[PDB]
RNA sequence: CAUGUGCCAU
């Protein structure tokens, strides 16, 4: 595959080949999508350059865009383009300005097909991370705004190019996006996804006023809380799918379990969680959301939480002699009712706050904690017979002390 | 029932 004047008489590169004979030669795509070619490639860029060898470096790898293409989507070349990129960020001469603007353009103009593709994709990527402010803008303005940005956000490698812009690129520039993925119909296909959740998850931890946006101006924090808020309108909305589904069941959680974000878990225990914990608890997937609304929820919800399963109602009732019955032996459930006990345990142990707004709640504790005992005691038989049930009576037997 | 799900990609 390599041009014969590179070869030895054993079929090797020989040892003193130049980095100039390769770019004189007009045969670098023949280097740069073979496998021991494209390494020498990658050693020799990384060494003095002078200054036509950067020109001819410049040219042939980021200059023309078939070529350029041709090598970004190479299992080889997308390691040459990215080095060869880094240069050109690096070289402050006088097409500095021409480079990284051609370089623009042969970028956007083939923008999905490159953020699809696995090794143009990291292109992408590295171009975002190192290209100028002002330019590193114009390839996020370049992204689709119909159904091909779903096809990225869900994809194995393009999403990766979102959470890219996420990291590294203002809110400003990318705000259409929370925007697009705060719109109903595109949420719901984003959200049903392996890729689309996690794309999401980090669209929500940039939007928090946590710790890490501290630095933010005063017009950033309105900038990122006014898309907090679209963001959220569209979660808690279709907070019931997304609770219960396989991949969004995660976000609900983190949303419940993050204090930054506390408004949005009240809003979601109440439009969703509230007058459902009996069926939510019986899910395989939002049982996990269940756990984490009462282990978060402020004490208020929480009391109507635990009201709740003590005395439920249960629309058309079958098996079970109570929802706390229900809960307590379901395959999932039962989750939740070591929870609940825990919980208890932990307030009556001086180990979890009981104080909120002022007014101590241990009374309450004290009381859910006696319904509670009061049924495993009475349950102790059936309940030794199951793995949950076993650690329920230990954990009453062990705050004896 | 000694029990119940991910992302982390050349």
């Amino acid at each position: 595959v390599l041009p014969t004047w590179s070869l030895d008489s054993n079929g090797e590169m020989r040892s003193r080949l130049s980095l100039s004979e390769v770019l004189d030669s007009g045969d670098l795509m023949k280097f740069a999508v073979d496998k021991t070619g494209c390494q020498f490639l990658e050693k020799a860029v990384k060494g003095s350059l002078t200054s036509y060898q950067k020109f001819q470096l410049f040219e042939q790898v980021i200059g023309r865009k078939d070529d350029f293409l041709k090598l970004s989507t190479n299992i080889f070349g997308n390691y040459l383009v990215q080095s060869v990129i880094g240069i050109s960020l690096a070289t402050n001469d006088d097409g500095y300005t021409k480079r990284q603007e051609k370089l623009k353009n042969f970028i956007s103009s083939q923008m999905t097909d490159m953020c699809l593709d696995k090794f143009a994709c990291r292109v992408i990527q590295s171009s975002l991370q190192n290209m100028d402010l002002s330019l590193a803008c114009k390839l996020v303005q370049a992204l689709p705004r119909d159904a091909r940005l779903i096809a990225i956000c869900v994809d194995q490698n393009a999403n990766h190019v979102i959470q890219k812009v996420v990291a590294v690129i203002p809110l400003k520039n990318w705000e259409f996006i929370v925007d697009f993925v705060a719109t109903p119909e595109h949420l719901r296909q984003i959200c049903s996804d392996k890729y689309g959740c996690r794309v999401v998850q980090t669209i929500i931890e940039k939007l928090t006023a946590d710790s890490m946006n501290v630095d933010l101006t005063s017009a950033a924090q309105n900038l990122r809380e006014r898309a907090l808020q679209r963001l959220m309108t569209s979660v808690t909305n279709r907070c019931q799918e997304l609770a219960t589904n396989e991949y969004a069941n995660y976000i609900i959680q983190h949303i419940v379990s993050n204090d930054d974000l506390a408004v949005y878990r009240e809003c979601i225990i109440e439009k969703c969680l509230m007058r459902n914990l009996l069926s939510l608890s019986q899910e395989k997937f939002a049982s996990h959301v269940v756990e984490k609304a009462f282990l978060h929820a402020p004490l208020e919800l929480l009391a109507e939480m635990m009201d709740e399963i003590f005395d439920g109602y249960i629309p058309h009732p079958d098996t079970g002699k109570d929802a706390l019955d229900i809960m307590m032996f379901h395959q999932f459930g039962n989750y939740v009712v070591q929870c609940m006990l825990t919980i208890c345990c932990d307030a009556v142990s001086g180990r979890r706050q009981t104080k909120e707004g002022g007014y101590d709640h241990a009374i309450s504790f004290q009381d859910w904690l006696k319904k509670l005992h009061s049924r495993v005691t009475k349950e102790r038989h059936r309940l030794s017979r199951f793995s949950s049930g076993k650690k329920m009576i230990e954990t009453l037997a062990n705050l004896r002390s």
